[PDB]
């Protein structure tokens, strides 16, 4: 099978993503779009509880680190009347040069 999103294993899809907690009611992608802007989050998740009310959680996935830095820059910040939580979860490469390539 294997056609897109679903699939088999975990398999870090990227790595940096961006967890998201008490989210208002009146919270649509679009806003958590712009709540991370300027920013281009690869998708964002939207959970929902019963079968429309959200739960006030999201998950925001980035193609790099930065974009999530970035986007974690409105840590706390309210979006639009509520406290959103955001978790900075990123694997992150490698990093860091020195003399003579030990």
């Amino acid at each position: 099978g294997s056609s897109g999103s679903s699939g088999s294993s975990f398999q870090s899809t990227t790595g940096h993503c961006v967890h998201m907690r008490g989210l208002p009611y009146r919270a649509t992608e679009n806003d958590i779009y712009n709540f991370f802007s300027p920013l281009n989050p690869m998708r964002v998740h939207i959970e929902i509880g019963p079968d429309g009310r959200v739960t006030g959680e999201a998950d925001v996935e980035f193609a790099t680190h930065e974009d999530a830095v970035a986007a974690m820059a409105k840590d706390k910040a309210n979006m639009q009347h509520r406290y959103v939580e955001l978790f900075l979860n990123s694997t992150a490469g490698t990093s860091g040069s020195g003399p003579s390539s030990g």
